């Protein structure tokens, strides 16, 4: 029993984390093997601010011992530095791009060290609303498939209203984002709705049943009440992954969502579920699983 | 910017769990040095749980009855003691991932970190508060007995919890480091119950200092009270009396933001009096008490 945000152990990331400095900036660094991956807004035509700078004007730091900088490239917004020194804590890893929706643990960091581990989604508006303060930039977003990290976001800048954006591994940014100094702003959010009925599946597992009825709906009047309140719209992919929760719980999808729709129009009514009085949207429907099945890494 | 329940990274504790099998019985370990830790009931049957001598059934065990397994070597144990209501496996092999720790007991309110495992492997972190009736509000499945709770401030990890069971409302109870038990819980299969729970009020007002940091306001108002007036008011909404300790510690915040700590605490009034109306508070609906003064200086500084 029981029902957490719960993040992936982050100890296969921990060995990774290194301090980045370039002038006056320092930042951090997931150091994979000989190369030390971090934002490039460290060094804007930003071809021409790298060839101005030299390998030894990159102090990379993991932990006493300095790393000497061998080489320098770019790829798309993250700049790589080539070290003498293979990682010798580097996992098994994977650099993967997640879907918005799309939940991840985010190790952050300041002047190379691990501060703390946090769960969060990737929003539709490609934003993530995590907690950074100045000098987390290069902290990194993952998720832990078997023994292999996959590496998904990388920290490059808050919003100004004080949401997180950032790229995946290689550089692309999430969203229509730019790391340039120039006005930019969060769209309209939605909220994730296959995320939500999962949530309602981990309350049903762990006792929460007031918020169940006696009806169903279709796949396309629920999208007509969803749309309407700012939710997402749910796909027929999405009603197949929530399948193995459907069977376990005995609660067919269309029979979830009609409780959603009823949450929607009615609300809580003074009544929590899972101890919160809103609806939660980062959960997917494999975090469920996982948390209330008992996978491990 | 940002305000979220942050845990520990808990690298530093994943290279201390191990499995301990005795018998049908597979739960996890801390392995720290030559020494295993884990709940003594990993000794026991489910028939013996009803009235228990654990002197006596770990008088009739072997050395070998315990099977250690850390990754994929098994360790050979070489002692057995008990500590309250922990076993300490004594091994032949020290544990090289052994990192500089403290064994701490903790009070209700405080926070800690959880790296839930199952079968010796760490499945997920979380954060989450020693509760005022001395349970956890955990997310635990079978075979997370032997998981621990932890704080690594500066380079150094405080134990401070390990899961023993699960009560009949869904709730955790558990020992500090050295067996005994938070709360007046036993290890043993008794009417047992939680006690009735209360909001740790020391944490909801550092979580609306958090608040008015991140540019929250919404909630003040032009009113200060008397400590005892709002322990009065505290108490009928089941809230945890609020000390002059606690009004000591929330001091830096109050000064941060310029808002006296009593000043605050007629905030709080107002919002258990009128509800949120449709605001919410950090992202949050509710009023939050698993942040400690602590946690919020820590997150809103460094
Ligand atoms: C189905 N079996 C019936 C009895 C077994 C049982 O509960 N056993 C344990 C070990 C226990 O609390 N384990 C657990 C721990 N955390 C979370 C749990 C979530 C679910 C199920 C067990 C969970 C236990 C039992 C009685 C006592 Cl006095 C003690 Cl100290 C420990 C389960
Ligand atoms: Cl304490």
């Amino acid at each position: 029993s029981g029902f957490r945000k719960m993040a992936f152990p982050s100890g296969k990331v921990e060995g990774c984390m290194v301090q980045v400095t370039c002038g006056t900036t320092t930042l951090n660094g997931l150091w994979l093997d000989d190369v030390v991956y971090c934002p490039r807004h460290v060094i804007p035509n930003y071809e021409d601010l790298l060839i101005r700078k030299s390998n030894h004007n990159f102090l990379v730091q993991a932990g006493n011992v300095q790393l000497r900088v061998i080489g320098h490239s770019m790829q798309n917004c993250v700049l790589k530095l080539k070290v003498d020194t293979a990682n010798p804590k580097t996992p098994k890893y994977k650099f993967v791009r997640i879907q918005p929706g799309q939940t991840f643990s985010v190790l952050a960091c300041y002047n190379g060290s691990p501060s703390g581990v946090y769960q969060c989604a990737m929003r539709p508006n490609f934003t993530i609303k995590g907690s950074f303060l100045n000098g987390s930039c290069g902290s990194v977003g993952f998720n832990i498939d078997y023994d292999c990290v996959s590496f998904c976001y990388m920290h490059h800048m808050e919003l100004p209203t004080g949401v997180h954006a950032g790229t995946d591994l290689e550089g692309n940014f999430y969203g229509p984002f730019v790391d340039r100094q120039t006005a930019q702003a969060a769209g309209t959010d939605t909220t994730i709705t296959v995320n939500v009925l999962a949530w309602l599946y981990a309350a049903v597992i762990n006792g929460d049943r007031w918020f169940l009825n006696r009806f169903t709906t279709t796949l396309n009047d629920f999208n007509l009440v969803a749309m309407k309140y700012n939710y997402e719209p749910l796909t027929q992919d999405h009603v197949d992954i929530l399948g193995p929760l459907s069977a376990q719980t005995g609660i067919a999808v269309l029979d979830m969502c009609a409780s959603l729709k009823e949450l929607l129009q009615n609300g809580m009514n003074g009544r929590t579920i899972l101890g919160s009085a809103l609806l939660e949207d980062e959960f997917t429907p494999f975090d469920v699983v996982r948390q209330c099945s008992g996978v491990t890494f």
